[PDB]
C-alpha cells in the first residue's frame, strides 16, 4: 500500500478512444473482451497495465490489442462492476482475444509484461 502499474502503453495509448466497425464483444467472468470483427491480416501486439504490488504484477488495469501502425483493434477491461479477478481470468480472457484475432488471420504477440505474467501466479 499503495499500488503501482507496470504498462506497455504510453499515457495516450491507454485514454485514446477507439471503436470496432464490426463490434465483436464477450464477457469472460468479471471481464470484458471486445475485438474489432473487420480486421485481417495485420500483425498484431498485445499491450497492457498492471497494478503492481511487493513487485508482483497484481491485477490487470487494461489491456489494448495494437496494429503495428498503433491501430486499436482489441481491448481487456474488468466489469464496472468492479468484480475482482483471478490471474487465471486474466490469462483465460487472453487467450479469448488471441484466438479472435487469429481466426481473421491476424499473427498475434504478446508483449514481454504479459509473457512475464503468464508463468507468475
Amino acid at each position: 500500500p499503495a499500488s503501482r502499474y507496470l504498462t506497455d502503453m504510453t499515457l495516450e495509448e491507454m485514454s485514446r478512444d477507439w471503436s470496432m466497425l464490426i463490434p465483436k464483444q464477450k464477457v469472460a467472468g468479471p471481464l470484458c473482451i471486445r475485438m474489432d470483427q473487420a480486421i485481417m491480416d495485420k500483425n498484431i501486439i498485445l499491450k497492457a497495465n498492471f497494478s503492481v504490488i511487493f513487485d508482483r504484477l497484481e491485477t490487470l488495469i487494461l489491456l489494448r490489442a495494437f496494429t503495428e501502425e498503433g491501430a486499436i483493434v482489441g481491448e481487456i477491461s474488468p466489469l464496472p462492476s468492479l468484480p475482482g479477478h483471478t490471474a487465471e481470468d486474466v490469462k483465460n480472457a487472453v487467450g479469448v482475444l488471441i484466438g479472435g484475432l487469429e481466426a481473421n488471420d491476424n499473427t498475434v504477440r504478446v508483449s514481454e509484461t504479459l509473457q512475464r505474467f503468464a508463468w507468475r501466479s
